């Protein structure tokens, strides 16, 4: 397949639903390359667990942990890593309030080249156990011969864009990785990088990040089709931020407007949002504890009940993952009969202004609070007009895109409620016999 989009392994599904899936031990295996050094960008780390996922022969190679923790949380992470002399830490600066470091990425330097992994899982056991998570695996990027002067750039500008993302940290440990990337040939890359970094961007920088970055890519590298107004937008996420008192504040005014862009020309486009119901969580493989990773608070939700009429259940029969709660986040543009898609994005970014950005200063400035990272699949980058949707995710022309959940999405029933993690659920027990009492 050309897309190299994978799901993580799920404990408890039949082997046919894990055949093409990846565990972190598979990604770090010597079959993928002979490791020299690695950088782990993430949010939450269990360092003891993380080191055990590297093959024994590679467990003393240098590891850089890139995180956003401050104060006591920072001290706790340093204490976790102190027993391992080969682990260094890089604290991503977070100068805007309520921002976090959500980017999930591995940089893997081998004897044989370089690989980039952009994914959705925290580096803790539970995120790789029974959740639906997404992985994009780069090709093995060869080193450019010393003395050869090549760009090593792809038609999607991935090399320059990844360097630009890392430069935004202003961090000495990442300048080392920038120099590594400069020395490798990334020309085979067929995805576009979509990142968020904290800041206030105007003018020439407005299109670099967040939902304006997506809009720019869709204007430049996708084509509008007739009846484009009939092609829905689908967003699928594991958390929701405060979006405002009604849909016109942000969701349907600037977010949806960026997502409905196609081509360079001058809305009743349906918007489907997929987010687990309480029943989805109760009957999941993990039971109610799965909701520990779906952190929608009652304080936020009670301020935006208008939002929940957009919500659709989690269903993933196509990949055997209906009971594996989603921590992947995806956004896409299906055709009116959901048989084709105009593009697909997998990312760390949840449905929030912090992650995607919000316009400020009379619409002249995009303010982003957090670090996020994802990759965009555009048909034009594969020589196509659209992607056909793969009917079964793990089944057998390889130019069909593996969408990991069912289409069309199913609207919440009248008795369904969105999972809200900080209220009790004591009416019916979960798959382990327990209630939820936060
Ligand atoms: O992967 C992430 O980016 C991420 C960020 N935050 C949380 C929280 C929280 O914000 O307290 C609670 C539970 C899960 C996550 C999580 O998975």
């Amino acid at each position: 397949n050309p897309f190299q989009f994978y799901l993580t392994r799920v404990s408890g599904v039949k082997p046919k639903y894990n055949s093409g899936a990846l565990h972190i031990k598979d990604i770090l295996s010597p079959l993928f390359g002979t490791l020299v050094s690695s950088a782990q960008f993430n949010y939450c780390f269990d360092v003891d667990w993380l080191v055990k996922q590297y093959p024994p022969e590679f467990r003393k190679k240098p590891i850089l942990l890139v995180h956003g923790d401050k104060r006591e949380a920072k001290a706790h992470l340093h204490a976790q890593a102190k027993p391992y002399e080969n682990i260094s830490l890089c604290q991503a600066k977070l100068d805007i309030a309520f921002g976090t470091h959500h980017t999930k990425m591995m940089l893997l330097l081998y004897e044989e080249g370089l690989r980039v992994v952009i994914h959705t899982s925290n580096l803790i056991h539970a995120d790789w156990h029974q959740k639906t998570q997404g992985i994009w695996l780069s090709p093995l990027y060869p080193r450019i011969a010393d003395g050869t002067h090549k760009s090593g750039e792809s038609p999607t500008h991935f090399k320059a864009d990844l360097i630009s993302y890392l430069m935004a940290y202003n961090a000495p440990s990442l300048k080392e990785w920038i120099d590594v990337i400069h020395k490798h040939d990334l020309s085979e890359t067929n995805v576009y990088l979509i990142g968020s970094t904290p800041g206030r961007f105007q003018g020439s920088q407005k299109d670099n990040w967040g939902h304006f970055r997506l809009k720019k890519l869709l204007k430049d590298h996708a084509s509008s089709m007739p009846n484009a107004e009939s092609w829905p937008v689908v967003g699928q996420f594991s958390s929701v931020g405060s979006l405002g008192a009604d849909e016109s504040k942000w969701l349907c005014s600037e977010f949806k407007e960026s997502m409905l862009t196609l081509g360079k020309e001058s809305s009743s486009v349906p918007l489907y949002l997929i987010y687990p119901s309480v029943e989805n969580v109760r009957t999941s493989l993990e039971g109610y504890p799965a909701g520990g990773s779906l952190p929608y608070s009652i304080q936020t939700a009670e301020k935006q009940n208008w939002l929940h009429s957009y919500f659709h259940k989690w269903s993933a029969e196509t990949s055997g993952r209906s009971n594996a709660m989603p921590h992947i986040k995806t956004y896409m543009r299906p055709s009116p009969d959901f048989s084709k898609i105009a593009w697909f994005l997998v990312t760390s970014a949840n449905l929030s202004k912090a992650a995607w950005g919000a316009l400020e200063k009379n619409g002249t400035q995009l303010m982003i609070r957090s670090y996020e990272l994802g990759v965009l699949f555009l048909p034009s980058a594969f020589g196509l007009d659209s992607f056909k949707v793969k009917q079964k995710f793990f089944a057998g022309p390889m130019a069909t895109f593996p969408v990991p959940y069912d289409l069309p999405p199913e609207l919440y029933g009248s008795k369904d409620r969105p999972w809200i993690w900080n209220i009790p659920y004591v009416k019916a027990p979960d798959t382990h016999g327990n209630m939820w009492v936060p």
